[PDB]
C-alpha cells in the first residue's frame, strides 16, 4: 500500500553520463555504444543564441573541439554530424555500460523519468509527464541541456526526452534522441509560445483508480455520467477529451476495482464541479494528472 | 528553473540489491562488502508474524538455508548473526559493486530516497520524510521488504533506512542498518500505535524559500511575527515548533531571497489561518514537508 510519484532506477542511465565541452559551453551528453549525442547549442556563444546559424557555427568545428569526458577518462572523437537538434560525436570506444536501449518519440500524455545532470555527473531523478502541449515541467539550470527523459522496460532502456530549453515562462522545452523537438520549439533564446495547455484526463482517472486500490475512497459517489456528458465538464474544465481508447486502457483498473470507468469519470465530474472541499487524495489537495494507467498498474503490482 | 520531487540517482544502490531467500519466504538484502543485511522477519512463516520468537527461529537456521542471489549468480553464505531486526549474512565474495558508504541514523524531519524492491530488483525510486512520528509514507507492497532509503554525499552513500513493516493503517515503518527501528515499532502483525504526527514546518519554510526563488510569490505578505507568537500557530495547527536551530538552517535561503525567517513564518501562518484560497505553490495545492532547507540549497544550485 501508498501510492509515490515513482522515478524508475537511473542506474543504467547514470553510467551513458558524459561531459561535452565545445569552446566555452559546457553541457550533457548520452554515450551509448560509440555515440555520443547532445544538444547541438553545444556550440554556440552568447552572440549566438538569439538566432544561432547552427550550419556555419558547425563548420567551424573539428573532432578534436568536441571535448567528451565519461567521469574521469577522455573519449576520442574520431567523427561529428548534426541530425535535427543533435550532434553525433563518433568516439573510438564503444560504451562498456551501454544498455539494452531504443530511441521513441512520446506521445503527449505520457510519462517519464528524467535524469538531471549537471557537468556530465547525476544530480537527481524525478518522473514527469509531457504536457498535452508538449512541454514538461521540470528542475533545470543552466548545465542541465543533454540531461535525458526515459523509460524501462525490464532491461531495455527507451530514451525518450533529451533538455534543451528553458521558456521564458519557465517551463522546460527539448527534443526526442533524433533532434527532433517536441511542439512547436526552436532551440533560440526567443520568445515562444507554448500552446493552451490541457489536463491529462486519462491520467487523472488512473490516480483516482490507485487512490481506490489504496483506501481513499471519499470521492466516490451514487452517480454515472456518459462521455458526451463528461467531455462537456472536460471542455469547461481545460481537460483533455475522454475517448473509448482512453476507457479501453483504464479497463485493466475497471476491472480490479470493480468500477465502471464512467462511474469513475461521474467522480472526477463532481470532484472538477466541487473541488476538493480542503481533504487530500494519496497526499495531493489537487487532481493528479502525472500517473499513467500503465504507471499505475505497474506501481500497484510491483513490477521490477 | 522548476522545482520537482527529486530522489537521488539510484545506481550506487542498484549495484547492492539482491534476493534472500529464507525457507518460503523472499525479500531483498543490501549486499555491502561481504555482509548482506536484511529485515530478519525473512526467517518467519505465517504462524510466526504474530509474534515471531526469532532467536529460536534463527536457531532452526544454517548458513545454507539462507539463499542470496545478486542478479544471476548465487553468493556463498558463510555465516550468519542477528542484530537487533537485521540479519547480517557473511558472504565469501565482496560486492564488486560495493560504493563507499556509511550507515547512519537519520533524524526525524529529515528526507531521503527510497529504492523499492522486490525479489532482488529494482521497481522504482523516490524522495520521502521521516515523518516526526518515525513512519514513512512510502509505497511498498509485499516483497518489498529490505528496500532501503538513502542519501548521497558526492561518492558517499549514506544508508538510513531499511523497510520492515506496513502497519495496518498503510503507513511505513523500519530500521536504521544497525536494524534498530525508528520509533516504537516491532517486527511483529500486530496494530501498532504511531504517535501523533506534525508537520514538519522546517521543511515548510524551506519550500517556501523554493517557491520564491522560482517564482511563486503570491503567498508573500507584508506581515512579519515572532517564534513565540509563530508557534502558537504552529501548535494549533498540528506543526513541529519552529526553534532558533531551525532559523539557522534556513539562514542560506533567508541570505539569498532576501526575505528574513521571521517574515517567511508571517506567510506561512497566513496560510495555515486562511488556506490557499484555491491558488497553488511549486505545483502544489497543500503546503509540502517533504523538502529540507539543504535539500532547497542543493537542487536550487546544480549540487552533483
Ligand atoms: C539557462 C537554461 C536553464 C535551464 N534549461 C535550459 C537553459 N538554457 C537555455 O534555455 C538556452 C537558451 C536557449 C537555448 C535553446 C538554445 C539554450
Ligand atoms: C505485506 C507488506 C507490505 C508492505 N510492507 C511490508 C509488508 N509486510 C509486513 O508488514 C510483514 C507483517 C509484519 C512484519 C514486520 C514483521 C512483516
Amino acid at each position: 500500500s501508498g501510492f509515490r510519484k515513482m522515478a524508475f532506477p537511473s542506474g543504467k542511465v547514470e553510467g551513458c553520463m558524459v561531459q561535452v565541452t565545445c569552446g566555452t559551453t559546457t553541457l550533457n551528453g548520452l554515450w551509448l555504444d560509440d555515440v555520443v549525442y547532445c544538444p547541438r547549442h553545444v556550440i554556440c556563444t552568447s552572440e549566438d543564441m538569439l538566432n544561432p546559424n547552427y550550419e556555419d557555427l558547425l563548420i567551424r568545428k573539428s573532432n578534436h573541439n568536441f571535448l567528451v569526458q565519461a567521469g574521469n577518462v577522455q573519449l576520442r572523437v574520431i567523427g561529428h554530424s548534426m541530425q535535427n537538434c543533435v550532434l553525433k560525436l563518433k568516439v573510438d570506444t564503444a560504451n562498456p555500460k551501454t544498455p539494452k536501449y531504443k530511441f521513441v518519440r512520446i506521445q503527449p500524455g505520457q510519462t517519464f523519468s528524467v535524469l538531471a545532470c549537471y557537468n556530465g555527473s547525476p544530480s537527481g531523478v524525478y518522473q514527469c509527464a509531457m504536457r498535452p502541449n508538449f512541454t514538461i515541467k521540470g528542475s533545470f539550470l543552466n548545465g542541465s541541456c543533454g540531461s535525458v527523459g526515459f523509460n524501462i522496460d525490464y532491461d531495455c532502456v527507451s530514451f525518450c526526452y533529451m533538455h534543451h530549453m528553458e521558456l521564458p515562462t519557465g517551463v522546460h522545452a527539448g527534443t526526442d534522441l533524433e533532434g527532433n523537438f517536441y511542439g512547436p520549439f526552436v532551440d533560440r533564446q526567443t520568445a515562444q509560445a507554448a500552446g493552451t495547455d490541457t489536463t491529462i484526463t486519462v491520467n487523472v482517472l488512473a490516480w483516482l483508480y490507485a487512490a481506490v486500490i489504496n483506501g481513499d475512497r471519499w470521492f466516490l459517489n451514487r452517480f454515472t455520467t456518459t462521455l458526451n456528458d463528461f467531455n462537456l465538464v472536460a471542455m469547461k474544465y481545460n481537460y483533455e477529451p475522454l475517448t473509448q481508447d482512453h476507457v479501453d486502457i483504464l479497463g485493466p483498473l475497471s476491472a480490479q476495482t470493480g468500477i465502471a470507468v464512467l462511474d469513475m469519470c461521474a467522480s472526477l465530474k463532481e470532484l472538477l464541479q466541487n473541488g476538493m472541499n480542503g481533504r487530500t487524495i494519496l497526499g495531493s489537495a489537487l487532481l493528479e494528472d502525472e500517473f499513467t494507467p500503465f504507471d499505475v498498474v505497474r506501481q500497484c503490482s510491483g513490477v521490477t
